């Protein structure tokens, strides 16, 4: 009841990428956290972006996030409704969708896209926070099975990254896991289909 006094939340920043530009993937730190604390108030951010998975962060969670069709996309349950920091102060989100578990803003200026994928191959690969490049077996419109299945710690902190196809091209944005005791045996994402027809509405 004391509107004076009330906080804003801040921004999502961008603090690094997942660099698949050459023959290796490898994660690179773009910000430290002091800058990512003032970033996130300011929603003002000059650093170069380069990429298409983006490396972000709140005051509280850290995550991905994937460039598509000029759309800068994450999952709504780490991002909620915040803008994202960029040169000219905060942006807000031109695609919200907490059915989906899905949010988006404008794909930041340096940034690249992904394309969204019409090979409809089932041989998928799940890139994760700290570039790992995980095999996954599609398995249904939103689901794939990991070939080697992995304790959920190894999964926390990449959702809002992307299950690729062998050419490359976006097949969805991973946002759950499919846990039995601790271990992931599957992942749960949103297909690039569901984004398109998000960005129809
Ligand atoms: C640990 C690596 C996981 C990727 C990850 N995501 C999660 O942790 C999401 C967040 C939350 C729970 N969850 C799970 O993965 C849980 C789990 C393992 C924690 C036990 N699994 C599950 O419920 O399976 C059940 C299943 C039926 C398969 C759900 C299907 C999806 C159904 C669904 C549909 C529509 C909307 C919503 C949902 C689920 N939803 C909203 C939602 O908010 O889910 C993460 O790394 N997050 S993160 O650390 O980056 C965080 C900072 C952002
Ligand atoms: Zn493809």
């Amino acid at each position: 009841s004391h509107m004076a006094s009330m906080k804003k939340k801040g921004s999502v920043v961008i603090v690094g990428r997942i660099n698949l530009s050459g023959d290796t993937a490898y994660a690179q730190q773009t910000r430290g956290e002091e800058g990512c604390q003032e970033t996130s108030q300011t929603g003002r951010d000059k650093n170069q972006v380069e990429g298409e998975v983006q490396i972000v962060s709140t005051a509280t969670q850290t995550f991905l996030a994937t460039s598509i069709n000029g759309v800068l996309w994450t999952v709504y349950h780490g991002a909620g409704t915040r803008t994202i920091a960029s040169p000219k102060g905060p942006v807000t989100q031109m695609y919200t969708n907490v059915d989906k578990d899905l949010v988006g803003w404008q794909a930041p200026q340096g940034s690249r896209s992904l394309t969204p994928c019409t090979c409809g191959s089932s041989d998928l690969y799940l890139v994760t926070r700290h570039a790992d490049v995980i095999p996954v077996r599609r398995r249904g419109d939103s689901r794939g099975s990991l070939l080697s299945p992995r304790p959920i710690s190894y999964l926390k902190g990449s959702a809002g990254g992307p299950l690729l196809c062998p050419a490359g091209h976006a097949v969805g944005i991973f946002r759950a896991a499919v846990s039995t005791r601790g271990v992931a045996k599957a992942v749960a994402f949103i297909p690039v289909e569901s984004l398109e027809t998000t960005m129809r509405s």
